[PDB]
């Protein structure tokens, strides 16, 4: 049980998903003791800002969650991908090291393992071929990270940790259309087919923030929402997996407090995968996202699968807390108040 | 492409690669270089690396500059891959903050897979895992190839890298345990000569220590005597060399002549790193013999009874380098230069 009531625990990146998540389960369990610095304040591709920081601050603990993240909609910025985490890493893990920081959590992500590599993933699978195109530089700093954690375990003797996972979701999600991810997209969807099946013209208006029916139909019908059916712009059969927040909190948390480097070691791949050890269909989530909201219609078809084994964190001590049925009920819960 | 004029930074002059790009360039009447050593420019710091790059604007930048992994220093396992990651991360996005026209970068074969098939295609990249001595090392230059590439497609940048497995040149590096293979053979077969000559002097000039005694145990421990040169192994492991005029060479024939858009064409936009090299691999045993009978030492050659590993060039030949020096003239070059 490392981190005491009063450590001083810094959170990078303490305004994103995780970062939220972390601060709000710490503050829960008594953590008194956390530093925060937003962007503005620190940033973290600076060496010369963060040498100073932790200089001047000295932590003791870090969780590492600050990232310039690959998604479709900014994959042309492939040259960032690579320069701005491998230069937040590097920041950050070194200066923790000339600093004495007692213990470190790493985030990686499942686009450091081979396109092609068996489901579920191990983590014994780095290396093993090569990275899918479009996250290929995301990937390779990822890796960086990742190697970054062990090598200064191993030559320095540091506690540094690396946690990898495939894709994050929350209660208080984005539910912007053409901006969301697949859960809040899906929730959205089946919402509106829902109003639209029960004629509540006026809650679809309020929801839109629109003033004319005839326009929200057409507007609806552009994102293949309509009365009877919800259209899934894919096959159905891109499997996906999902860890809630408050589940990559407490692992992150249990990491800290229970698995050092000695329990982890020509010794590689100490990093160690984290799920829920479960997959599903975009076709199964659709089903399971129509069943929570309650709408009656049908869902139409229109035409890389990650998941990790976690034989490894499951032999460690920790397993989720949350089924994805019970986030999308919290998600849709949250979405009404909204 | 680059004009005699033009300002041209070599970052880790003092190194084997960067002395020969030096004199290469100086010989072809590039002579607006600029040089710093590392008391001068820390490149592990992003500060000072910045403001370099800010106040010279050099136009065309040779990265030579590492933290190398050998034999010795194997132990520097977070030092391999944090201090090049910081070399290479200050000076490729300072040269592309700073408009440089063209870079060229210096990877290893140690960015290959240990187990992947010999000669070694720049596509083998990612297909299996490195070896264990030079992960770290090896992770932190494919990262430097990729961080050229990537800046290549989002920015329209010409970073170009070149990957070689073992350097040597005229003005080499002779120091012991340094996993310079070629140059510390020369120069075990040079001071068994020495010590066939009975020549206690030189020996210890060269060996730069006092006592014979010592020198002797010194020597006989890196298997140096008057009557062999002793090397661990079977004899059988193979090594392909480049020589660092050769290097300079192809450096600057990739400034002059190989862009980005040559890399892509009738190619994918992946794996535009380029091999370098002779494209030929010996024995140590077949080397050993060269260096003696260029050394022209009288003694034994003894085995004691690391894997094969040999670069495909054949897509710089395409692009239109081959190389000029085969390694027993290249070792002669070598070996006049340490006598002097
Ligand atoms: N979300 C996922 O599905 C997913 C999947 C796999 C892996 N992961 C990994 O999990 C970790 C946490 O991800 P996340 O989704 O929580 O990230 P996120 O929501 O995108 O948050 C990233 C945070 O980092 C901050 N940050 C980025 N660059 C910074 C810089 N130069 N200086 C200071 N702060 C900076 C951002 O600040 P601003 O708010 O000021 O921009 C933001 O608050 C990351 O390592 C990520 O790769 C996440
Ligand atoms: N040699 C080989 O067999 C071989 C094989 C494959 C690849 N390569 C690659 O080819 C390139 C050239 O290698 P090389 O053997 O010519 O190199 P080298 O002889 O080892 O020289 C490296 C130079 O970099 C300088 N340097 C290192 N860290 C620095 C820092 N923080 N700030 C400023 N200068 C710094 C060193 O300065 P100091 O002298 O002050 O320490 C040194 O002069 C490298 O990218 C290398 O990895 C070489
Ligand atoms: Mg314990
Ligand atoms: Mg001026
Ligand atoms: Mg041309």
């Amino acid at each position: 049980g490392h981190m005491q009531t009063n450590s001083k625990i810094y959170i990078a990146g303490h305004k994103g998903t995780a970062g939220t998540a972390l601060v709000e389960n710490l503050q829960k369990r008594g953590f008194n003791n956390l530093v925060l610095k937003t962007r503005q304040e620190l940033d973290l591709v600076n060496q010369q800002a963060v040498a100073k920081f932790f200089k001047e601050e000295k932590p003791e603990y870090v969780f590492l969650t600050a990232v310039l993240p690959c998604g479709a909609a900014n994959v042309a910025q492939r040259a960032d991908f690579i320069y701005e985490n491998l230069m937040i890493q590097n920041n950050v893990i070194h200066n923790s090291f000339l600093n004495n920081v007692k213990k470190l959590v790493f985030f990686g992500s499942g686009y450091m393992y081979p396109e092609n590599a068996k489901n579920p993933l191990k983590e014994e699978y780095l290396f093993q071929g090569d990275l899918e195109y479009g996250a290929y530089s995301f990937g390779a700093a990822k890796i960086a990270g990742a190697i970054m954690c062990e090598s200064y375990n191993i030559q320095y003797g540091t506690n540094f940790i690396t946690l990898v996972l495939n894709n994050l979701y929350g209660t208080k999600a984005n539910f912007d259309f053409g901006k969301s991810r697949v859960l809040p997209a899906l929730l959205r969807k089946f919402h509106l087919a829902k109003l639209l099946s029960e004629g509540n013209i006026t809650q679809i208006l309020q929801d839109l923030k629109m003033n004319n029916f005839e326009e929200a139909k057409e507007y609806l019908h552009n994102f293949g929402i309509s009365k009877k059916s919800v259209e899934i712009w894919g096959t159905g059969k891109v499997r996906r997996e999902f860890i809630h927040s408050d589940d990559l909190a407490d692992v992150a948390i249990y990491t800290m407090q229970n698995i050092d480097f000695k329990d982890l070691i020509k010794s590689k791949n100490t990093h160690i995968n984290i799920g829920t050890g479960i997959d599903y269909s975009i076709k199964e989530v659709a089903l399971m996202v129509k069943n929570i909201v309650g709408f009656s219609g049908e869902l139409v078809f229109n035409t890389m699968d990650r998941l990790m084994d976690c034989s490894k964190i499951h032999s460690l001590g920790w397993k989720h807390k949350i089924e994805l049925k019970d986030g999308i009920k919290m998600m849709y819960e949250w979405y009404k108040t909204q």
